[PDB]
């Protein structure tokens, strides 16, 4: 869920290109020629999770920390991203 | 990115394990004994693009149609969602 508009160059004209062919398959609506696409031309991006950071506090020796790990969604590395103490308790 | 409050269950408790095992080989506050997570845990989501979806204004035969395509980043398949017509002018 994230949008914007995008130039309506080569790229653009190529997905008009495959929206006429499409529906020249269907054909709802006749034999169709295709044109120019124009603008605007408003995109969506669909997101998948790609990593993680989780920000803790953490109690070590009986003092309390602050620490940020990251963490990769595909391969489940992670790294100390920071550790800091002792901090008062949230 | 997007941000979330998580719970402190055994996952969490993990976390703060690796934090402290990964602390404990820098040195910097000496030989740590973990205890547990206490409230709140923070975790951000980094995304990465999983498809698109293209919304067109398209002239096909001298007439002007709004057409909208999705596009999957990985497999590049693309499908025509929606093909609507005549339209005004934006
Ligand atoms: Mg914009
Ligand atoms: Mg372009
Ligand atoms: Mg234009
Ligand atoms: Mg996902
Ligand atoms: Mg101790
Ligand atoms: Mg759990
Ligand atoms: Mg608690
Ligand atoms: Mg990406
Ligand atoms: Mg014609
Ligand atoms: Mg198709």
């Amino acid at each position: 869920g994230e949008w914007e508009i995008i130039d309506i160059g080569p790229f653009t004209q190529n997905l008009g290109k495959f929206a006429v062919d499409e529906e020249n398959k269907i054909g709802q609506y006749g034999r169709l020629t295709f044109n120019k696409v124009i603008r605007p031309c408003m995109k969506k991006t669909i997101y998948e999770d790609k990593g993680y950071e989780y920000q803790l506090y953490v109690y070590a020796s009986d003092k309390l920390f602050r620490a940020d790990i990251s963490e990769d969604y595909k391969t489940r590395g992670r790294k100390l991203l920071r550790f800091n103490g002792p901090v008062p308790p949230p």
